[PDB]
C-alpha cells in the first residue's frame, strides 16, 4: 500500500559516563559511586557497541522496506550523518555508521569548529534567540501543578524510593541534620526552585539532583555494571519509580512548548528540509538533502524538545528513561501508491533496559522496542495514523520560532 521514501533519525547518544561528580552526590549516600572507564560525559565502548546494534537493525529494516541495498555500501550521500560536537555524539555517529554499513566509512559531519557549541542542537546556547522569561516561568510552573512544592508533594513515594537506594538516612547530609535534631528528606533538605534566564531553564535542589542520580543508576545498569544503585534496585517497579523523577524534570524543562519550540527550531528546519521532496542540494554541514537516510546524533533534550514542539507523546515499555541512550525519534516519508500522495510517520525506537543490560544483538527477529506516535495537531491523517506532508509542513511552520532559526 505504501512505499518508504525517506527516513530521518534523531538519536540520543549512547551509554555515557556521568557528566559531573559533585560534592552533593557524595554527601547524599554513605556508599561510594562506581567509577567509569572513560572521562566524564564520554561514550563508553559498550555504549558504542549498543548503538552499532541499532545501526545493524536499521540496515536490515531499511533493506526489507526497499530503501537501502542488501549488500554493498550506500552510494553518494544516500546515507548522511550529522553529529553534535561532543565526543559522545560524534562517537555515536561513528558507531551507528559502523552498524548500518560496516567498513563503508560514512562520514560523520559536524560543524566546522568542534571546540564550540553547535546551535543546531540548542540555539539558546549561542544566543541565536532568547526565551521569554515571564511566559516560560508561568508555563513551567503551571505544568508543575502550580508550584514546585506541588510538584514534589505529589512525588514523595518516588523521592523515598531514591532515598532508600542511596541509603540517604546514613549519609553525611542526613547525619549532620540528625545532629541538628532535624529529620532528613531529600526535598526538604534541598529545596527546589525554578531558575529562568534568557538562555536556559533549570531547577535547583532535590528535583535536579534526583533527575541526575536516577539517570546515573540507569546508565550503570545499561553499562553492565555489577550492582547498580549498590544492589538496592531489584525489580522493574523500582526502576520505573526512580526514573519517574528524571522524566518529570524533562516534562517541565524540555517538553514545555514555551521552551521546546525555540530549542527545537533548528532541528525542525533540518528535519523538514530532509523530508520534503526537492531537487537535491548541498546545504548545512556539506550534506546534500533530500536523501534516503539522515541520522542526527544529539541529546535527550533534543528528543524531548521535538516531542513537546510537535505534540508527540510517549512512554517506552520496558525502558524507564523516556529519552534513553540511543533512543531514536524516527521520521519517515511514505508514498501511498493508490494516489501517489505523501505521508509522514513518526515513531520512537529504543532498546529496552533489559536489551541494554544483556547487550542483546538486534535484528528483525529480535527488534528494539518501538512506539508508533501521532502528531496531536495533525488534521489530515491517513488510516495508518500518518500525517499528510502538507499537514506536517503546517505543523512545523506553526511550531517553529523564526527568531531561533540558523
Amino acid at each position: 500500500e505504501l512505499k518508504l521514501e525517506s527516513v530521518v533519525i534523531v538519536s540520543r547518544h549512547g551509554v555515557r559516563a556521568p557528566t559531573k561528580a559533585t560534592q552533593l552526590m557524595q554527601d547524599v549516600t554513605p556508599d561510594a559511586w562506581p567509577t567509569w572507564p572513560v572521562k566524564l560525559g564520554w561514550l563508553t565502548p559498550r555504549g558504542g557497541e549498543l548503538i552499532a546494534y541499532l545501526g545493524h537493525y536499521q540496515r536490515q529494516r531499511l533493506v526489507a522496506d526497499g530503501l537501502l541495498a542488501k549488500k554493498g555500501c550506500p552510494q553518494s550521500g544516500q546515507v548522511a550523518i550529522i553529529a553534535d560536537v561532543d565526543e559522545r555524539t560524534r562517537k555515536t555517529g561513528e558507531a551507528f555508521a559502523a552498524g548500518l554499513a560496516p567498513d563503508c566509512a560514512i562520514t560523520v559531519h559536524t560543524q566546522a569548529d568542534t571546540s564550540s557549541p553547535d546551535p543546531l542542537f540548542n540555539p539558546l546556547k549561542t544566543g541565536v534567540c532568547q526565551l521569554d522569561n515571564a511566559n516560560v516561568t508561568d508555563a513551567i510552573l503551571s505544568r508543575a501543578g502550580g508550584s514546585i512544592a506541588d510538584f514534589t508533594g505529589h512525588r514523595q513515594t518516588a523521592f523515598r524510593e531514591l532515598e532508600r537506594v542511596l541509603n540517604f538516612p546514613q549519609s553525611n547530609l542526613c547525619l549532620k541534620r540528625e545532629k541538628q535534631d532535624e529529620s532528613c528528606s531529600l526535598t526538604q533538605a534541598l529545596p527546589s526552585e525554578l531558575k529562568v534566564s534568557a538562555d536556559n531553564v533549570s531547577l535547583t535542589g532535590a528535583v535536579s539532583l534526583a533527575s541526575m542520580l536516577t539517570e546515573i543508576f540507569l546508565l550503570q545498569q545499561a553499562q553492565g555494571m555489577p550492582e547498580p544503585g549498590w544492589g538496592r534496585i531489584t525489580d522493574s517497579h523500582q526502576w520505573n519509580t526512580l526514573l519517574s523523577l528524571h522524566n518529570a524534570q524533562f516534562y517541565l524543562l524540555q517538553r514545555t512548548p514555551e521552551v521546546a519550540r525555540s530549542r527545537a527550531t533548528p532541528l525542525l528546519d533540518l528535519i523538514k528540509t530532509a523530508l520534503t521532496p526537492h531537487p537535491p542540494q548541498k546545504q548545512a554541514y556539506g550534506v546534500t538533502l533530500p536523501t534516503s537516510v539522515l541520522f542526527i546524533a544529539g541529546h535527550a533534550t533534543n528528543l524531548a524538545n521535538l516531542g513537546g514542539a510537535l505534540e508527540l507523546n510517549w512512554t517506552l515499555p520496558g525502558q524507564p528513561d523516556n529519552t534513553p541512550p540511543g533512543g531514536e525519534l524516527v521520521f519517515e516519508r511514505w508514498r501511498r501508491l493508490s494516489d501517489n500522495s505523501q505521508w509522514i510517520q513518526v515513531s520512537l525506537v529504543f532498546q529496552t533496559l533489559q536489551q541494554m543490560r544483556d547487550k542483546t544483538p538486534l535484528s528483525l527477529n529480535t527488534p528494539p522496542g518501538e512506539v508508533k506516535l501521532t502528531l496531536a495537531g495533525c488534521e489530515e491523517r491517513n488510516a495508518q495514523g500518518m500525517c499528510s506532508l502538507a499537514g506536517f509542513t503546517q505543523i512545523v511552520n506553526e511550531a517553529r520560532i523564526p527568531a531561533c532559526s540558523l
